[PDB]
């Protein structure tokens, strides 16, 4: 693992993928950067809408061993 | 700035709700699930992984692809009241 490129990155399990519902820890393979924002509609007119974004800080860790890997997880590969 | 939500650059797609993002937060504590909006600066792929053998000296993992169904939106009426935006690249 500590030699793969893009390296494997384990996302803090505060953020997981809900799949159908089971939730899975996330492993990232980032060939390009990713960003995550929470979005909330703050203005709702049929002619105009506004969305408030809030950046979500995501703690990750580069994996060195497979003993760190969960028993079930999703791998997201970004090109 | 783009003319319509159906032709943004990079493309905007709503991930079909069989796949959502679970964020633990907050009444009580627990996970809330959010629809995922993608801004597709680059392609992505999803694999389901399972550790099928948990022996220290002989571990094995099984990977199964997950088809990510996505939807092009026609108007902003299709944006949910709350969602997460994953921006690639
Ligand atoms: C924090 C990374 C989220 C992964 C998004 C997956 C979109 C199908």
């Amino acid at each position: 693992i500590s030699e793969m490129h893009p390296a494997l990155r384990l996302v803090d399990p505060q953020i997981q993928l809900a799949v159908t519902p089971k939730v899975y820890p996330i492993i990232l393979r980032l060939g390009s950067p990713l960003s995550l924002n929470m979005a909330r509609k703050t203005l709702n007119s049929l002619e105009d809408k506004a969305f408030q974004l809030t950046p979500i800080a995501v703690q990750m860790t580069k994996l060195a061993t497979t003993e760190e890997l969960p028993d079930e997880f999703v791998v997201v590969t970004v090109k």
